[PDB]
């Protein structure tokens, strides 16, 4: 077979029969064959076995003659930002996200935090790993650690006025991922008054591993907002590079709407711009980016694909459904942290609340959320649902597995490349009858 653990975008597997030191090992030096010249960042999440898998990381980087740069404990975000900004060869990222306790992985990148996916790398370097039974070679080259974040925190506080910032009360959850270093890292450049939740690093996960997607986690943020009368909450998965918003109501507001919110707040900085989104949920932010000056810039979902995309077309913000938002002059990556400061700015100089914010454009083009299904044959659910629809004559566009426009309503059904699951979005123009009806029959459709 092949080795389970590399995925479609990272590397990700249970410790040790699937991911563990040696392997990690092999993967530095074969890392080490993959990029063009300079050293290599590395950094790691709260997880326990992190360290060790870094380390091991770094001696096989070593041992192929790749100065390491140790940028510690950090968000992933970190890792990307740092590659590019110290001009390094690539980087890694070791992190386990929200998978179990016995479960770690790696994020790679190379030159200006460019993803390493499966087909620009990363299953050269599993062939690689794979046939590696060479012994291990000593350190040809050194490591240094690198803990100054003053630059990562400098290019967070750029995308916004700090003068034109309100003392809005704000309720932080970290999960007890690794979001609180940075928030408290910038608190003292911000007049906001902080409300932290489950806000120390601890990779016993007391209170769940960090998925603010799951209700009983999403209400703990939801119940902070509410008790404390805060302006707005943020909640961080574990190594932060996804973030996600609770208005002051506690309600939380889907990601879809965030896209667009965010490309008007960049917009106002770096007007006529363009702004890539994905093919699930369009109608709202292809609007609201026209209505800011900017073009919008349609592209698959995935974030090899946004950032490849931003390039070329030197788009100033992407951003996913999916609680993944890119910025142009953040090396085109994704941040967990410059979302919420965009957002706190935005409230502060509008008068207007996020819920306010939002609120009319959730009423006119509302939405399922994306619902995932494992169905026992994929291929003919999906005919079956096409083959239902077949005598309304929808616009068609395979940019991503299938989009249908029917006018006044629209679908998106595609397979998920890091799960072997189809995932749906229904979205319509101002009728949530009509968005419940169809997301039902086209439900029945796929479970049939
Ligand atoms: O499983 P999917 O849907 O192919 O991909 C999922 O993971 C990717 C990497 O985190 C994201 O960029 C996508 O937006 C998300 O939907
Ligand atoms: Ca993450």
């Amino acid at each position: 077979m092949t080795l389970p653990a590399f995925k479609a975008y990272d590397i990700r597997g249970r410790v040790p029969d699937e991911l563990n030191e040696d392997l990690a090992r092999r993967i530095g030096v074969a890392l080490a064959a993959q990029l063009d010249q300079g050293p290599v960042v590395l950094g790691h999440d709260v997880r326990l076995a992190s360290p060790a898998l870094q380390e091991a990381l770094s001696a096989g980087l070593r041992a192929s003659g790749r100065d390491v740069i140790d940028i510690g404990l950090c968000g992933t975000e970190e890792v990307y930002f740092q590659t590019d900004y110290l001009k390094a060869a690539g980087g890694v990222m070791v992190t386990a996200s929200h998978n179990p306790m016995d479960y770690n992985g790696m994020k790679l990148v190379r030159e200006q935090a460019r993803p390493i996916s499966s087909d620009t790398g990363l299953f050269a370097i599993r062939d690689t790993v794979a046939a590696d039974t060479a012994a291990p070679g000593e350190p040809t080259a050194s490591e240094q650690s690198r803990t100054d974040k003053t630059a990562y925190l400098e290019h967070l506080l750029s995308y916004v006025d700090r003068s034109t910032l309100k003392p809005l009360k704000l309720v932080v959850n970290a999960g007890n991922g690794g979001a609180g270093l940075i928030v408290d890292l910038l608190a003292p450049h911000l007049p906001f008054e902080f409300v932290r939740v489950f806000h120390e690093p601890d990779g016993n996960f007391p209170n769940g591993i960090p998925n603010p997607l799951l209700p009983e986690n999403r209400d703990a943020t939801a119940k902070a907002v509410k008790d404390n009368g805060a302006d707005f909450g943020i909640a961080w998965d574990g190594d932060f590079d996804r973030c996600f918003f609770f208005d002051h109501t506690g309600r939380f507001i889907e990601g879809y709407y965030l896209v667009g919110l965010l490309a008007q707040a960049i917009l106002a900085k770096q007007p006529g711009g363009k702004v890539v989104h994905d093919p699930r949920l369009t109608w709202n932010t292809v609007e609201q980016v026209e209505e800011a000056g900017g073009i919008p810039v349609l592209c698959k979902s995935g974030h090899a694909f946004i950032k490849e995309k931003m390039r070329s077309e030197n788009a100033v913000y992407g951003g996913e459904m999916s609680a993944h938002h890119y910025f142009r002059e953040f090396a085109y990556a994704d941040s967990g942290m410059i979302p919420w400061l965009l957002i706190a700015e935005l409230v502060s100089q509008s008068g207007r609340s996020l819920a306010d914010l939002v609120e009319a454009r959730m009423q006119k083009f509302p939405c399922s959320g994306e619902i995932n299904f494992k169905v026992a044959d994929a291929k003919a659910s999906v005919a079956r649902v096409m083959e239902h629809y077949a005598s309304l004559s929808p616009e068609l566009d395979y940019t991503d597995g299938i989009s249908a426009d029917f006018g006044q309503w629209r679908f998106n059904l595609r397979s998920s490349n890091t799960e072997p699951l189809l995932r749906l979005n229904v979205e319509t123009r101002g009728d949530a009858a009509l968005l419940e009806t169809r997301t039902q029959e086209i439900s029945n459709l796929l479970r049939g």
